[PDB]
């Protein structure tokens, strides 16, 4: 059995209480039943098996899939993504249709959250043009790989939009084939076709000079229904010689799975008959806590400074809240300093509200809010630049704490300083702000290797359609397939980026490191967060200087700080590696060389970008200026 | 450990043993029981290697004479490092000797790809090589090889030709690395790496530690050990060693310097302990049975001898064929002595068919290193006959998709009427496929950076852009020019579209009507299931002499054979296609001046008459061109 991979579907027949929430013990009873991995509704059942044939006031149920229920490797062996039957983009009611490109997209967004290897959508007519369009956008213009099963149905005939009067030429494959085109024809190494099998078998899958064509297609699944007997011995299920004759026919490696699909209002054998299934159908084809814990320190000190006053209550809020190590993070704060402060007197209670936008990370924030901080934090969807408004407006008290962590390797990269400002309206002039302040510095090394690297970055076919950096966005060229243009050229695309890498073959040029970009919050004056400075350094050798490596320290609150700078770097701490601000092309220097880097932090009406140089200088005062990279943003350009 | 570091030994005149040229394998068997592993050999051979020209154009240089043949090409390609023959001044002050380095330059890089060699090292004898980094550039930046290559230095810079104590300002044996490295286009530190020359005195680079980091952040790849020590090392020697030892990856290779020779044998084993311290048998076969058969019916006549051109030997396996099916005609059929002339143009193989006219033939064949086609004019100025039958063999997995016409046709010009050409005639054919994966394939083809300078199959050719880079564009578009080429596969995950296949262009030798080459059929295809066409199965079968011949054709196919895999013509976008639809593959087979293409497309025409047709392939062959 080691060799065969036995999927079982997730149905309306086998959903239980909260199933959702207890998908683990789910994969565990199923997994008894000599089974391995689940096609389970992505959006989770309550909202997969909703019937929309109702009024205008029934709305789908929102996402309900933990992810924290189950550590993440899990969710990519077991786990694959399905989309909820009830969408269809290409309905003939156009209000459903567009609804469902809506929670089309919401679900393909929920799945690259779960980071799930696999993924089905099953089709249900014979053509679904805006389906396509969306997918083939979607897969297009990912910057990571997955696989998708197409399943298809049974028959032609169970196709919504079949009519036995103009189905002139076609057929299953006909189906599969097209809706192939109009993804763009993907590499089939990812998106593959699922066949689906029941009790009566098409012609064109017995015949054999058809069932021919599905070894010159990416077939990766057989989804197989119930609908079958239990003859021989003591009732055996099993499979017509057919069915058994085609399995077998197309079966040409261990990597093609196979989901089982409970058609039959069946609850089996009172729940055994599954690995019976399973049986038959086998032998017919034979975490950096590091950073939390500085975080943890921060915020009891800043409970300290206000908490000795003999405060009561203290409204604290974390601003981007992710999963939430940090809120749990938070509440033990609270807990550790009322355990060593408040001994025999009144406790401290903070009131804690995390505001997030991203709403799957909402999906698994109301999930730890219920099991482990026990409904006491209030959750508030909006990015924390709107939050003033619906702040006020819907009845919620200014903070004393903000907490973020918005931190990029060079500090300001990720946006925080405009993030962070964003919320200065809704804050006491008292409104201590964590962390409090943080600076990005730089430092000039030498390394072919990270340049030669840096350089030599090219786009496969396959990623052709993958988003820019800059403030190019990917578009249809004339074939209608999507590209990622770059009219500043590639090499030069290349080299006008901020990076993140882990410094290894390299040696530094300077000493020491010298501060770039500092930044302080609340910005209650409202300064600009935009910046221009020159960095100049001495060089004391031969040398070739292929850039900056860049860095960043931050003082969470008073005493307590962390920092990536290698002078002061927290031991151990992997949080973030270093930046590196990247020279077009190697530039020559020598001992007793000045260089000047010249860094501007330009801000726009929608985001944010570094344009960066150099120039040198020998002893003679003479001097050379490299040219002005990323011009623009146009090969990185942050937005928001 | 031991087995970990690996030690290599660097051969010098100091070691000049006589025919080593032809003689390598035992010299790397007591390389071997002296422990280390890889050795570095100059690839010319040492008669080569360490000529010495100080006369006038009397002394030209000792031609490359090392056989590939001696050792099978995986010894070569695990113990043999490839060297270029010092003598090699490229940037010589001498305009002459600087024009006659490059050409042997190019001779020499040229062998070590022939060779099949998996690292080369070539020692920079100046403070700047510009004309060398020119060729040494646009060689790996046209490679579509992926090999690799170290640049061994000067033990200080001093000792450099161009050296001269009054404008080294501020120069190092790292900024003339830097300058070469530059020069050649800063080629991927993975493959275009640099070798430390380490001598008896320690420079002050190598030494002064700020200095010596700089080779922490270079491609080092080598350390050259002069042997100028006593079996022992000086303490900066080892410091030095062990400071710059990041990666057992790292290389070390043994310099002959001081020792007239070992005064103990043993002594060159003291040295590398102490631095540790620190195939298609078908083919040939079926020819041989049809050169009996030929060897039976002109023989038959009663003749004692007759004359065979082998056009093209290879590496000769055909002409060892010829001669072990004259040998035994002589006693099955009879006598009838046979003179063996094999024609060749490829100069590195010449080197083999030398080395094989000596270890196999006993001289009994005249080689002959001058490109089929001019063979006719040369046939007299060094006394030659005109042949009753001539041997070929320039046919590809399409046929005549490499180009066998043209230059038959060529040697066309001095043969007797009673020329037999074996082959005698070939065909090529077709049939329709289907399979995503192939065509998904196909115009997934990518291009990296690294690659970005190898020529096309086209039209094109190679050249410089704005940064003075070696780059190939395709101005038809990537995708384009990824469809308009024939390819060769193995059919993977792939269906036929068809029963049996169809005749497309058939050739006659020799062609003594000198008819033209220029082809244009158009074939007929009907379909039986809904599909997706993306192409054709190219196939072609070769008559090589009445009965006897040989085919890669889906049914007539010679079995057992890995000789050839099938062709494929495929299509820009996959065509669909149901019950009874008619397809045309319209190939034109055009030819040029200078080179040959296929310009194909097709037409659809349904069981109602409708005609369509997809567009022109490869239109004046820009995305595919075989040239001559």
């Amino acid at each position: 059995n080691s060799r065969i991979h036995i999927g079982w579907m997730a149905t309306t027949l086998d959903v239980a209480e909260n199933l959702d929430r207890h998908v683990a013990t789910f994969c565990t009873r199923l997994g008894e039943f000599k089974y391995n991995f689940v096609v389970y509704p992505i959006g989770g059942v309550v909202r997969a098996f909703w019937t929309p044939n109702g009024s205008a006031e029934n709305h789908p149920p929102v996402i309900d899939l933990p992810d924290v229920q189950l550590r993440n490797d899990l969710w990519e062996s077991y786990v694959v993504g399905k989309i909820s039957p009830w969408i269809d983009c290409d309905s003939s009611d156009p209000a459903f249709a567009s609804l469902s490109e809506e929670h089309l997209l919401k679900e393909l967004s929920y799945i690259c959250y779960l980071g799930l290897q696999t993924m089905a959508i099953e089709l249900t007519r014979i053509s679904s043009p805006r389906t396509a369009a969306i997918l083939k956008k979607w897969i297009w213009t990912r910057n990571s790989r997955f696989t998708v099963w197409v399943q298809l149905p049974s028959a032609i005939e169970k196709c919504k939009d079949y009519d036995a009067f103009t189905i002139e030429h076609v057929d299953l494959w006909t189906i599969w084939a097209d809706f192939r085109k109009n993804c763009g024809n993907f590499s089939g190494v990812y998106f593959q076709v699922a066949l689906t099998i029941s009790s009566e078998l098409p012609d064109e899958l017995t015949e054999l000079k058809l069932v021919d064509r599905w070894k010159a297609e990416p077939l990766a699944a057989f989804v197989i229904e119930s609908g079958l007997f239990i003859s021989g011995r003591n009732g055996e299920a099993s499979i017509p010689s057919a069915h058994i004759n085609l399995l077998k026919h197309l079966w040409t490696t261990d990597a093609l799975r196979i989901v089982l699909r409970a058609t039959t209002d069946t609850f089996k054998y009172n729940t055994s008959i599954k690995s019976e299934y399973s049986q038959a159908l086998r032998h017919a084809v034979r975490q950096d806590q590091i950073k939390y814990d500085v975080y943890g320190e921060a915020v009891v000190g800043a409970l300290k400074d206000l908490g000795a006053d003999g405060r009561k209550t203290v409204v604290i809020y974390l601003l981007g809240g992710g999963r939430g190590p940090i809120g749990t993070k938070i509440l033990k704060s609270e807990r550790e300093y009322n355990n060593t402060f408040r001994q025999g007197q009144e406790s401290l209670k903070v009131k804690l509200y995390i505001v997030e936008k991203n709403p799957n990370a909402i999906v698994t924030l109301k999930y730890m809010n219920v099991r482990t901080w026990k409904r006491r934090v209030t959750i508030i969807e909006s990015d924390m630049r709107s939050l003033p408004g619906i702040a006020k407006d819907r009845g919620f008290e200014q903070p004393d704490i903000i907490v973020s962590e918005l931190l990029g390797s060079f500090g300001d990269n990720e946006l925080s300083p405009e993030c962070l400002d964003g919320v200065t309206g809704f804050l006491k002039p008292t409104t201590i702000s964590i962390p409090q302040k943080y600076t990005s510095y730089v430092k000039p090394i030498m390394s072919t290797h990270i340049h030669q690297t840096i350089k030599a970055q090219s786009i496969p076919y396959l990623s052709r359609a993958i988003p820019s950096h800059g403030r190019g966005e990917p578009e249809l060229d004339e074939d209608e397939m999507w590209i990622q243009k770059y009219p500043q050229g590639h090499v030069r695309n290349n080299m006008d980026q901020i990076y993140v890498v882990y410094l290894s073959k390299y040696i530094p040029l300077a000493e020491t490191t010298k501060p770039v970009f500092t930044f302080e919050h609340p910005n209650f004056m409202n300064s600009s967060n935009e910046r221009s400075d020159s960095i100049e350094f001495v060089m004391d050798r031969n040398a070739d200087l292929m850039g900056f490596a860049g860095y960043f320290d931050l003082q969470l609150y008073k005493t307590v700080m962390l920092s990536i700078e290698p002078s002061t770097h927290t031991p151990g701490m992997v949080s973030w590696f270093p930046a590196v601000i990247p020279l077009r092309d190697q530039l020559r220097v020598g001992e007793g060389d000045r260089i000047s880097l010249k860094i501007d932090r330009k801000v726009d009406n929608t985001g944010v970008w570094y344009e960066w140089h150099v120039e040198k200088k020998k002893t003679n005062g003479e001097s050379v200026s490299t040219p002005i990279q990323n011009p623009n943003g146009e090969s990185y350009y942050m937005r928001m």
